[PDB]
Order: C-alpha cells, then sequence, then structure tokens
C-alpha cells in the first residue's frame, strides 16, 4: 500500500493510501531544551514537543513551503514513518506534496532523501492544489489553497491546468499567528517566545473569525462588548479580545496590515481567473475551492462570495466551495490519486531514479 | 441510400439524400490542448472542440475551400460517418461538394481517401454554386455562393454552365470574422486567439447586416447612439458595438478594406453576366440567387438589387432571389440531385476508378 | 391536299395548296449547344433555336440557295411535317422550290429524300421567279426575287420563260446582314457569334431603308442627325444608328460595297431585258415585279424606279410592282399553282420517279 | 525627322523614322497607388509603373485596340515624348497604328489630341499589318497580326488591299494570360491582381510553346514530366508548369478554349485566303506573313504551315514568313514608310486639318 | 521648436526635435507610499520614484500601450514638460507616437489633453514603427518594434504602408519580465512587490540574451556552469543565474511558455510579409528593421536572421537591420520627421480642432 505524507508547513498529515482521514496528524515542529539538565532527549519531534514545549525552543523545519532545516526535516520523516505509521519505509511508495513555485532544489533534496536515507522503493510529488481537487471529486477549479507557510491559487479546467496563471503568496497561518500577537501587545499581553507563539495560534483557531463588512465590524466592536470573548491561558490566567477577532483574519483580505504590497485572496483569486482564456472563467467563477487550515475561519467563505462577487460581471454566479473537511483535502485527494490504477505508471522508481539522475523528479512540475 | 456531405470550409453539413434538411452540421473544426494536463483527449473535433476551446487551439483543415490538413480533415469526415451519422460509409454512395477553380489535387485526394480509407461503394463530387439551382427548383439563373472561405459566381442558362464567365473570389465569412477581430480593437476590445475567433464569428452572425447606404449609414452611427447593440461575451462582460455592425459586411462590397484588390460581390456578380452571350443576360439579370451562410446578412439582397441595378441597363428587371434557407441550399440540392433516377449514371464506382485512375475524378469540372 | 413549302434561305414557309397565307413560317436555322449541360437536347430547330440561341451555336443548312448540310436540311424538313404542319408527308404531294442555275445534285438529292425518307406520294420542284408572277395574277412580267441567299430576274412573256436572259446573283438578304455586322463595328458595336448576327438581322428589318439618292442621303446623314434611330439590344442596351441604315442595303446597287464586281439590282434588271427580244422589252419594262424579304425595304420600288427610268429609253413607262405581301409573293404563287386542274398533270410521282431515276427532275428545269 | 509610334495595347514602341529599331519599348500601363503613403507621386507609367507594380493598381487604356481611357492614354503619350524619346513633338511629323475594323472615333479622337493637345505638325494613322508587310519587303502576302488586344488577317496582292478579305479577331495575347491565369490555379497557384497578371505574362513568355500536334502532346505531358519546366516567382517560390505551357498557346487555335465561338488563326487565315479572287490564293498561299508579340510562340510558324496545308488543296505551296524580329515588324514597316519620298504626300498636315475637320483622317481606311 | 515625445510604456523619451538623442529618458512610473509618514510628498514621478521605490507602490499608467491611468499620465507629461524638458508646451508643437491598432478613444483623449490641460498650439500622433523607418533613412522595410508593452510589425514600400499586414502582439518587454521573475523562483529567489519587479527588469537587461538554438543552450546550461553569472542586489545579496538568462527573451520566439497561443516573433514577422504582395516581398526581406529596448538582447538579430532563413525560400537574401541606437530609433525617427519642411502642414492645430472635433485626429491611422 502507499504512504501519503502532507507536511505542508504548520502539520504533517500522514497515512496509507484508500483510508479517509490521515492516520498521523501532528505538529511539523523539532523542540530543543534552552535550559541546562540536571535531574534528558536531545530533540522533542511533533505532540512530544508540544507538550514540553516550557523548557524547549520550538523549531519549524519549513517555512513558506520551503524546507530549510534539512536535518531537522529528516528528524520529522523518521518519526512519522517509525514512530507514527509504524512503518518500515522499504516497503511503501510514498506520495509527496509541495507548493506550486517551490524552488527545483527542494524537491530535488527531498527525493534524495528518500531515496537514499529511507530508501523507498517509488515517490512521487503532487501539487497540493491538484490534490485538493481530486478530493472534491471535481475536474474543474480554481482551488485556493492556504496552509501555515503559503496560499497558492491553481486554476484547472477539465482536468488541464493553467500554469501561467497560477498565483502564489507567502501570507499564511504563521503570518497571520504572528499578526495576533503583535496585536494582542493593545491589550497588555505579551507573547514573545517561540512556546507563546503555539498559544497564540490556539487562540487564533479558536476564536478568530472573518467578518462580512470589516468596517461594519470595527464600529460593531468600539460600541458595546458582544464580540469580546475570554480564553484561559495553561496558567489560568483569561484574557479578553474583542476586535482582533477578526482583525486577524482580515489580513488575508488586506494583506497590508503586516506591510504586505500584495493584494487579497479575494483579488488574487479573481485576478488568477481574468489571466484564463474568457471561455473558461464562467466554469472557474462557479468553482471557488477552498483548500487548507487557514481557510477554516467562520465566515471566510461568505466573504469570498461577497468580494468576488463585486469583481466579477453582475451575471456570473459566484461559488464558494468549502467543504467541511477541507483542512484534510490535500490529503484526502493524495488518498485518492494514489488509489488510482491510472497513477501506477506515474511513480518515480528507485530504478529510473539512479539512471535520470534528479532531473526526472521536475515532470508535471508546470 | 445516399449520403450528402458539404463540407464547404467552416461547416460540416451531412444527411442522408432525400430529406429536408442536413442531420449533422457542425463546425469544422480539429482542437489540440494547448496546455499539460494535470488530472484527456489528444484532439477535439467538431461541436465537442467548440465547447472546450477554452483549452483548445482551434484548426480548421479546409482554408479557401482549399483542404491543407488532410490527417485533419479524415477526422472530421471519421467523425462525421461514425459519430454524428452513425452510417457504415462501405454501404452508401457519397455526394461531396467542391467550389470551382480549386486545385485538381484536392478533388484527386479527397477521391483517394474516400475510396481507400472509408472504402465508399461510389462518390461525386459536385460544385457547389450549382447545387444552389437545384435547390431553387431553377435551371437559369447565376447563383453567388458565399462560405467561410471562397466567394464564387457561376452563371447557368437552360441547364448549361458557361465555365469562362466562372469567378472565384478568395473573400468570404472567415475574412470578415478576422476584420471585425481588427475593428473590435478601435473599442478597446482584444481577441487574438482561435478560440476568441468563434466569440467574434457569433457577434457577426447576430449583430452585423449590410447597410443599403454605407455612406449615409456611417453619418447616422457618427450623430446617434440608434445604431449601437451590446453582446455580452462567455464570461459575463458586456461589448458595445455602433458602426461596425455594418462595417464588416461592408467588406463584401468594398475587398479595399482588407486590402484586397478585387471588386466588390456587385460587380463580380455584373462581370460574369457580362462575359455570358447578350441573349442570355436579361434571364440572368432577374434570377441572381444567393447561396451560402456569408449571404444571410440581413439587408445584403436590397443592397446587391440596388447595386446591379445601377450597373445594369435601367429596362433590365434585378431580381435577387435569397430564399430563407438558402444557408443550407448547396446541401439541398445535393438531396435532391442525389435521388434524381437520371443522376444513379454519373456515379463514380469503385471499380471504375480502379481502372481510370484519379483521371475520371474531372468530369463536367469546368 | 397538296403541301406547299418554300425554303429559300433563310425561313421555311409551309402550308398547304388553296390557303393565302403559309401556315408555318420560322427560321432555317439548326441550333447545337457550345458549352457543356450540368443540370438538354441534342440540337433545336427554327423558333426553338431561336429562343435558345444564346448558348447555341446556329447554323444555316442552306447557303445561296444551295443546301450544304443535308442533315440538318433534313431535320428542318422532319418538324415542318411533324411538328409545324403535323401531317404524314406520304399523305400529302409536295410542291417545292428552287432557285434558278441551282447545280443539278441539290434537286436530285432534294428528289430522292422527299420520296425515300419521307416517301411523299408525288412533289414537284417549281422555280421560285415563276411562283411569284402566279401571286400576282400576271402572265408577263421581269421577277426579281431576293431573299436570304440569291437574287435572281427571270423575264417571262405571254407565259413563256426566257431562260437565256434569266440571270443570278449570289447577292441577298444574309450578305446584307454580314455587311451591316461589318459597318455598326464603326460606331463601337461589336457582333460577332452566331446569335448576334440574329439580333443584326433584326436591326436591319426594324430600321434599314432604301435611299432615293445615295450620296444626297450621305450628306443629310453627316449634317444632322435626324436620320439616326435608336434599337434596345436584348440586354437593354440602347444602340443608335444613322447613315448605317440606308448604306446596308444601298449594297443592293452597289455590290463593290462588299467587294463583289458584279453590277447592282437595277442594272441586273435592265440587262436582263436587253437580252430579251426588242418587241417584249415594252411589256418587261411595265411589269417589274419584285419578290422575296429582302425587297421589303422601305424606298426600294421607288429607287428601282428611278435607276431604271435613267437606264431605258425615255418613252417607255417603268412600271415597278411590289405588293405589301410580295415576301409571302412565292409560297402564295406556289398556293394557286399546286391547285390548278392543269397542273395535276405536272407531279412526278413516286412510280415515274423509279422507273426514269433521278432524271426525271430536270423537266421545266430551263 | 518622323516619329513612328506604334501603341498597340500591350506595349509602346517608339522611335524615329530611318532607325532599324524603336527607341523606347515599354508596357502601356499606367499605375496609381491602391494603398494609402504615409512617409509618393499620383501616377506611374510604363516601366516606372512595372517595377513598384507591388503598390500599385495597373490599367491599360487600351483594350481590344481601342483606346478606353483616354486621359490615361495622354499620360502614355506625354511620357513617350518628353520622358523616353526627350523630343518636342511640335517638331515632329508622327506615324501612329491602328488595328483595321476600328471605331471612327478611336482615330479622330487620337487625331484631336496630337493635333490640340501636342500640337504636331503632321500626323497620319497607318494600319498595323500593311506596315509588317512593308518590313517584310513584299508587295503580296496575307499578313497575320496578333498582338495584346487583337489579332487580325489582311491579305495584299501587289500592292492592292482587299478590304472585304479583312477579318479581325478580339483574341490576343492579354486573353492568353488570362486564361494561364486561370489553368494555373488547376495547380495550386493564384495569380489574381494586375500585379500577379504581369507574372503571368512573363510565365507566358518564356515557357509557353505551340504543340505541333496538341493530342499527342497532351498524352506526352500525361505520361511522362518531360515537358515540365520551372519559375522562380519574385519572391522566391518556384513553380512548375507542365501541359499549361501548349494549352495557353492552343487557345490561338481553338478559341472555344475561352468560350469564343470564333475559327483558330489557321482557319481565319484560310477564310481571308478564300475570300480573295481565285487568281491571287496561290500567291497569298506562300506568302503568309506573321507579325507581332502573339505570334513568337516556339512552334507557331509550323502549326501554322501544318494547318493551313491541312485546308488548302494538296498542289499549293504553303509558306509561312515568320521572321525573328517580327515582333518589331509594324514598327519597322512604319519607319520604312515614314521615310519613302512618296509618302511625304500622304501626312494630314496641321492645317488641312482645321479646314476638313475630323473627316480627313478617314483616307486608306479601308 | 517641435517638441518629441515617444512615451511608450515602460520609458519616458522626450526632447526637442531637431537633436540626436532625447533630452529626457526616464521610467514611465508613478509611485505613492504604501506606508503611512512619521517625520513626504503624495506621490513620486519617473526617476523621482525609482529611486524611492523601497516605501513606494509603483504604478505604470500604460499597459499594453493602452494609457488605463489618465490622472497619472497627465503627472508623467507635467513632469516632462515642466521638469524634464523644463517649457512651456503652449509654444512648442508636439509630436507624440502611439502603437498601431491602438483603441481610437486613447487617441482621442490623448489630445483633449494636450490641447485642454497643456494647451499645446499643435500636434500630432505618429505610429511608432514608421518612425523607426524615418531613423534608418529608408522608405521600404518591415519594422519590428517591441518596447515594454507591445511588438508590432509593419511592412511599408516605397513610402507606402500596407495596413492589412500589421501584426500586434500583446508581448514585451513587461511580460519578459513578469516571466523572469516567475522563473526566478526556480533558483529560491522570491520577486514580488513592484520595487522588486524594477530589480528584475535591471536582471534582464544585464544578463538575458537570445540563444541561437535553445535546445543547445540548454544542454549546455545542464552540462556545465560556463553560462551562470552572477548580480549583486541593491541588499548586498548575491544570486547566479543559468538557463534563465537565454530562457526569458526565449519567450519572444516561443509565447506558450507564458501560455500565449500566438507564434513568435520570426513567425509573425514572415507571416505579415507573406500578407504582403508578391513583388514587394523580396525588398521586405532584405529591410527587416529591427526597432525598440525589447531588441536589445544580444543575439536576437542573428537568431531572427536564422529563423526566418529557415521560413523564407532559400534564394531570398535575408537581412536584419539592427542599429546600435536602436531603442532611440522611434524618437530618432520622430525627431527627424518633425523637422520635415514637408511635415509642417501635417500638424493639427489648435484651431482645427475645435472645429472638426475630436474625429480630426484620425487621419492617417491605417
Ligand atoms: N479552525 C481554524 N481556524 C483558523 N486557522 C486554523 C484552524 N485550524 C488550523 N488553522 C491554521 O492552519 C494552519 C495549518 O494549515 P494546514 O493546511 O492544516 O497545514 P499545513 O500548513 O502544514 O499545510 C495553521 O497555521 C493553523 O493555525
Ligand atoms: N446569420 C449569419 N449572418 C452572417 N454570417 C453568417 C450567418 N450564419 C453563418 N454565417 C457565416 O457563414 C459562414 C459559413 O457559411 P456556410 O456556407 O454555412 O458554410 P461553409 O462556409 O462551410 O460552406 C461562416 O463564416 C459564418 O460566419
Ligand atoms: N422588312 C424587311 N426589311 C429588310 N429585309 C427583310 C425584311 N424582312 C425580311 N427581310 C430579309 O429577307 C430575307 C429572307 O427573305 P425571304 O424571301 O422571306 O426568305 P428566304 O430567304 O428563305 O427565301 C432575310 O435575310 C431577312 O433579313
Ligand atoms: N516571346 C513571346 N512569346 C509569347 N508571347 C509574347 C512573347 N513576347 C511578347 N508576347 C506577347 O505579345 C503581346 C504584345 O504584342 P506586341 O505586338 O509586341 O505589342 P502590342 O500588343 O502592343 O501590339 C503581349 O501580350 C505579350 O505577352
Ligand atoms: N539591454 C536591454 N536588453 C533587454 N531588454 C531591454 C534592454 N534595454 C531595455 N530593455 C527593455 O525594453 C523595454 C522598454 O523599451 P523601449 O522601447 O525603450 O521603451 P517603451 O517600452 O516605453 O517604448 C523595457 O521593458 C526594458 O526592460
Ligand atoms: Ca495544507
Ligand atoms: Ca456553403
Ligand atoms: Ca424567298
Ligand atoms: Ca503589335
Ligand atoms: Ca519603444
Amino acid at each position: 500500500t502507499a504512504l501519503v505524507c502532507d507536511n505542508g508547513s504548520g502539520l504533517v498529515k500522514a497515512g496509507f493510501a484508500g483510508d479517509d482521514a490521515p492516520r498521523a496528524v501532528f505538529p511539523s515542529i523539532v523542540g530543543r531544551p534552552r535550559h541546562q539538565g540536571v535531574m534528558q532527549k536531545d530533540s522533542y519531534v511533533g505532540d512530544e514537543a508540544q507538550s514540553k514545549r516550557g523548557i524547549l525552543t520550538l523549531k519549524y523545519p519549513i517555512e513558506h513551503g520551503i524546507i530549510t532545516n534539512w536535518d531537522d526535516m529528516e528528524k520529522i520523516w523518521h518519526h512519522t514513518f517509525y514512530n507514527e505509521l509504524r512503518v518500515a519505509p522499504e516497503e511503501h511508495p510514498t506520495l509527496l506534496t509541495e507548493a506550486p513555485l517551490n524552488p527545483k532544489a527542494n524537491r530535488e533534496k527531498m527525493t534524495q532523501i528518500m531515496f537514499e536515507t529511507f530508501n523507498v522503493p517509488a515517490m512521487y510529488v503532487a501539487i497540493q492544489a491538484v490534490l485538493s481537487l481530486y478530493a472534491s471529486g471535481r475536474t474543474t477549479g480554481i482551488v485556493l489553497d492556504s496552509g501555515d507557510g503559503v496560499t497558492h491559487n491553481v486554476p484547472i479546467y477539465e482536468g488541464y491546468a493553467l500554469p501561467h496563471a497560477i498565483m502564489r503568496l507567502d501570507l499564511a497561518g504563521r503570518d497571520l499567528t504572528d499578526y495576533l500577537m503583535k496585536i494582542l501587545t493593545e491589550r497588555g499581553y505579551s507573547f514573545v517566545t517561540t512556546a507563546e507563539r503555539e498559544i497564540v495560534r490556539d487562540i487564533k483557531e479558536k476564536l478568530c473569525y472573518v467578518a462580512l463588512d470589516f468596517e461594519n465590524e470595527m464600529a460593531t466592536a468600539a460600541s458595546s462588548s458582544s464580540l469580546e470573548k475570554s480564553y484561559e491561558l495553561p496558567d489560568g490566567q483569561v484574557i479578553t479580545i474583542g476586535n482582533e477577532r477578526f482583525r486577524c483574519p482580515e489580513t488575508l483580505f488586506q494583506p497590508s496590515f503586516i506591510g504586505m504590497e500584495s493584494a487579497g485572496i479575494h483579488e488574487t483569486t479573481y485576478n488568477s481567473i481574468m489571466k484564463c482564456d474568457i471561455d473558461i472563467r464562467k466554469d472557474l467563477y462557479a468553482n471557488n475551492v477552498m483548500s487548507g487550515g487557514t481557510t477554516m475561519y467562520p465566515g471566510i467563505a461568505d466573504r469570498m462570495q461577497k468580494e468576488i462577487t463585486a469583481l466579477a460581471p453582475s451575471t456570473m454566479k459566484i461559488k464558494i466551495i468549502a467543504p467541511p473537511e477541507r483542512k484534510y483535502s490535500v490529503w484526502i485527494g493524495g488518498s485518492i490519486l494514489a488509489s488510482l490504477s491510472t497513477f501506477q505508471q506515474m511513480w518515480i522508481t528507485k530504478q529510473e531514479y539512479d539512471e535520470a539522475g534528479p532531473s526526472i523528479v521536475h515532470r508535471k512540475c508546470f
């Protein structure tokens, strides 16, 4: 059976092809003690690093979809195979995912490690947004995938990709977490360490939502306290936040909040559709597929619907497809693809990798 | 029963002899994907290529009545027989049409394919303008046939053709479509791809008309906006065009608009009549038969009547016969001819083709 | 009842003996298509060939009174009997006409066809000028007969012919038509085909006249435009001719216009009278009978009167008898002769033709 | 010194009387730009129009020997006098040529322009075929002259013309060029513009020849490729033609190829001889003089010899005189005539033109 | 003296007629601060915006030769007149340039601003490719002009334009810059902002070149590192690029690299020549004039020579004229045209603009 591993930037989602859900879901973190021991492992990975984060410095080996710490990335892959899935990687073909427009050396180094360190029989690196379309049972649609590191738009029509219309934005969940940490200082809450960043991320996932109209929401938050909610910190301290709940996700629609010049995800989606041929835009307007953890904010589909409707012609039918399980769409789509009989010719086996070299990994790479 | 196939340049009109209308009418196009697939046929034909034209490069295998891509032409014939008509071509004699003054090798290669690839029992290649006269129930008249590729005049008197008076002009619907694409840039509309050319062709068939007096119409279009009409593009964008509605068909009467030196269709019709014997001109003046899709513009018969009246002597009765179904006149006339008991000796059977060789196809070829 | 057929050269005049006018009058032409058919008889005869002459090559089987195309001559005789008169030639004796001084084989071959192809019971070949004298109710006079092919003078006195004084001139209507075609090129009108020759012949019969004094008429035509008349061609073009109206018939009086050395019809008439005995010249001078279509020009009798008066002695009374129906005088005279009880012994029956052979047809043949 | 100008239809041949060759030989064309200028004369004449024909519409002011555009004809005469010959026309008597049986107004208008626009001291309009006999040093012969516009036969015996035997045919070089353009479409070559007609004319003059036996030549051309020759177009494209080489000149012997009813030049020559007196036919048979550019095809004299021999009695000696310089025979003969001391009384001076008016130009006009 | 302003899309080139080089050359950009000030102009233009681009959002008011932001376009014109040239526009006639086949309203709005905002005495809008031919001292040639926004081919012969052969392609320098930004992500370099786009444009102008054979160059770049070059970013970071140097300009010859269906500039040039009359193609083949900044790549003339030679017949002489100063050819040609005494009648004065209205600006507009 095939292994499907979706290591985006924040989470590792790994399982077996054919299943409906990933077997192992844990943070893609490596923690090392920042104090000296007196009574003791060298490093902690995943959920283990998350439970001991008080005495650890947490590091993400993937930043903006690009693996920057390869020794830590091997630790995470090692724990995924042997501790979480408890398999021998030399017996299972492995389907990996990647964001589009990544550096070529990222996929090449990832292939060299899977074949020479873990000795997988075959492997394949798919594009994350394409797998999200498999999960929704569609052949046409523009996929907006947004995780912890990268947000990207990929339009697909009748099974054909339009690579020239692919848009990538280095604004995602991790940038929203850092922005929430910044604006939480307005209320006197100081989160600075890598362990406290994990607390702010949990605050973001519990309390943050997308306002349908940002300016009307800011007036409501300034008028009363009906939007304020409380959150209990791990030490028992209770914090209360008001407009920070919707100001943090608003960065997705106004990237200037964090000093970025790019347009929001609604205009990026619209600009990607407008780069496509005029005859396919109507189908793309009706098949906006949202994918990834950063699309899980309450009210984001209604806001995207409202924003794209204002940009598109009035006669087009704008339809945002936001399935409830869209946080696992990339993994579910990879589970479907790795189980197709037509896909079994697309595997890059260990034999044809020793012949063609690293150049073989860049097929269907846009 | 006999098959009647009228593949002019833009459309394939195929059916069975004896019927009143062609069974299959679809564009004579072959589309191939101009992007790479990621989720997938090699080529698309006819209406199938028209519905997926957003991701295709569309090619017409016939240009100016001459088959230039023979592999694509066989794809279209194959889909016509097996997918549209759903017959076995080895059981039906096939009547094909052709423009006059075509290259000899075009009809010879078309005959070799029908006998060796499709194994038809017999076949015949008629001239398109002669069939249009059959459709109108006449034996005398000058036929002005104009499709997507070629416009030609053929005078016939009492069942006798006058080949020396036959005139052919490589200005037809496709050249008008390209000219409309050019003058649509005056209003900021940019249609460049082969898929957008199909959109402009649909604009031409909906909104374009022939002005009775071109200079008075240009003054009216410059005075107000009573001539402007709107058209909704497939993506919801609404375009508005004014004098482009009648400037595009005016190229038929002023070929210098597209840089051609030839005279318009009115002078070509008059010059063809004046090459005929003086004793038959009166009957030709009263039997101007218009045929083909490019004669379907509103107001073209009144304009032709006005232009030829100004050229002919004042005592002649100019009568333009423009039947409402003249877009199918060639097919309808071919359906009548293929059902005549007198025509059953004119078939070129497979046996007499293996004996006389390709030379036998050039009988009654003018 | 007897059939009277007067086939001179240009027209077939056929009817029944006893009538006052020929039943069938049509051109002695056979037309064959000079183009190929595409939608169709092999040949057309008479008025049928005249109405379709635009696509035909017209041929006269009789040239200068001599039948040159015998297969076409049989077609004309066949259509005369079965289509125009609608009779069985095997039930009616047939009176035929002929110009004097014709080749002997012309009458012999004409007799063989009437007896072996049409199986007439009896036949007779009369001289055309003698029949014209029957029509005028005279026994004395010099007949000037002129049709399309031949002009001849035959003097008759008290019922006796003077064969040594018979004069024949191969200048008639067809030569005048060809001369009018030639001089019409002076005004830029080009008639060349056999169909256009029929148009010029119609122009000749409508507009041409004989000038009383040719040189005074040429000065009047060069002084103003009072002699110019217009004629509308079949295609609506209007032509205007001036002195060509009287220059064409002037060839009858000046045969040098067409390069002939002979004298005009006035001198030929005078020379024929002067070859007769001196005692009969006075009666011949007073009985100049004009006959045939070429004597139908306005002013020809006054011109003949003036010209012969200048040649004859001043004491002679010159009288030109030009009856209004002189175009049918030969047929009318043949109708009178074939109805005489004294003539019923002159028939050459089928029985006495099988005995004496072709030699019997040359009785009373001068 | 006298000027000799031979402007037939296609070429202007002008020079001085007494020379052996015309000084200026250039096409009788006027070209006007059919596009608009952006960086520029109004019109171009002769060789200048021929070198810029890519952006010009070329017009021949003479059609079928008849001047149809008088303003353009004056441009050509103006450039002939001032640019090509570089003379003052008011100092030189001008000998002009003309085809027989031309409209009277053509010579009258040509005389009015030479006397009132160019103020020539004297002028004379000769017949082209008569000058060709001067060039060959003969007094007896039938001249077959054929240029670009008109073909005509003029028999002359002992210095006397026989005008009644003069035959004129509006089939010449320009009609052969148009027929070659038509049959070149059989091989897929499309020449339509007036500039491309000049290319086809150059093809005709290089590759076309007269087949001795047309049917045997058609079998040879269909059997192999020994008759095929190549021609490089101005843009570098190479075309190959086979039987079109001899099918184009065959129209001279079979005018039905272009839909004309007339007989070929061999039968027209024979019919012209048979209209002459029987005593001069033997000398005409032995003195068939060919003249003009359209008689320059290789093998035309041998074909004419063969065709007329088959028509003439077997005891006659048929001799075709085709001198190598017969393309300039009309000009050379005009140079000889204008240098004769006996001809100096035949000039029509400016004084006697103001007295007699336009009527004086029609002397010795047949 | 006249002002010559060549504002294509990327650069403003302005000066005085009669000079050899433009006085002011600066980017056609308007920059506005994307952060808030704390210590400050509203907008920056040209070189001023380029030096402060770190804190600005840069906008080009011209996109694909079409002015889309008219308020910013007036800022650029204002700074050109008053800050760069330091003149009063009400004292100098202004020659402006434009790409062919532009929207009509672009030139009309540009004329209204020059006459009502700047009050120029007269103005004229020339076509850019026509001016390039003036700069090279030619009257015949096909000009390939390519700037930042648009690439167009204009064939001219003997001073006459062939508008029907004019081809326009919305692929130029800005599209190559965006494609280089895309393929630079393959090496891990992320340029996204409008300020970083200016850095990539500088990289393109320094290191990019046209490969003579693209596939052989891709093999050389994959074999070693002899093609790799380094570039120091403004912050001191050094980037190294290999095959991106020639893959970026290759888009000009393979527009499918950026998802465009059109053919490359070599086939577009060839197709434009093949739409011209056959008699002018030889001169166009020998006079391919390259113009604009996008033709400044090393090796582009040798590649164009090689590509067109493979398309043209082997006997044609292909000559690419790429002068070293061709980046200013449009301005230099406009300086020559505005100094011609023949051009002084072509100015559109303020008086005749108030009379004829905006319709007067479309003269010589193709
Ligand atoms: N309910 C939620 N609301 C808002 N953000 C969420 C939610 N759940 C997860 N996220 C964010 O999604 C990001 C991870 O996205 P995901 O696509 O699941 O993994 P990866 O980033 O590894 O591809 C994290 O930054 C996390 O904060
Ligand atoms: N209503 C219409 N008005 C104007 N043009 C039309 C109309 N309908 C069809 N056409 C044109 O006629 C052309 C096709 O003509 P037709 O004779 O039907 O087929 P073909 O060209 O294959 O012979 C096309 O170019 C199309 O744009
Ligand atoms: N009104 C007329 N004026 C002059 N010529 C006429 C007239 N009517 C007939 N003709 C000529 O007479 C000729 C025929 O003469 P006719 O004697 O009737 O017949 P045929 O020649 O057969 O004997 C024709 O050439 C015709 O052109
Ligand atoms: N070598 C040749 N072979 C065939 N045709 C020729 C040749 N040279 C000239 N011609 C034709 O002769 C015609 C011109 O004939 P010419 O008598 O010289 O001039 P014009 O027609 O003006 O009297 C042209 O149509 C030309 O095509
Ligand atoms: N040396 C060079 N190599 C490649 N491209 C260049 C070079 N110099 C300028 N360019 C490009 O040319 C474009 C501008 O072209 P130009 O014709 O000078 O101005 P405009 O586009 O305003 O007409 C810019 O996109 C620039 O990147
Ligand atoms: Ca993800
Ligand atoms: Ca058609
Ligand atoms: Ca008669
Ligand atoms: Ca000549
Ligand atoms: Ca430029």
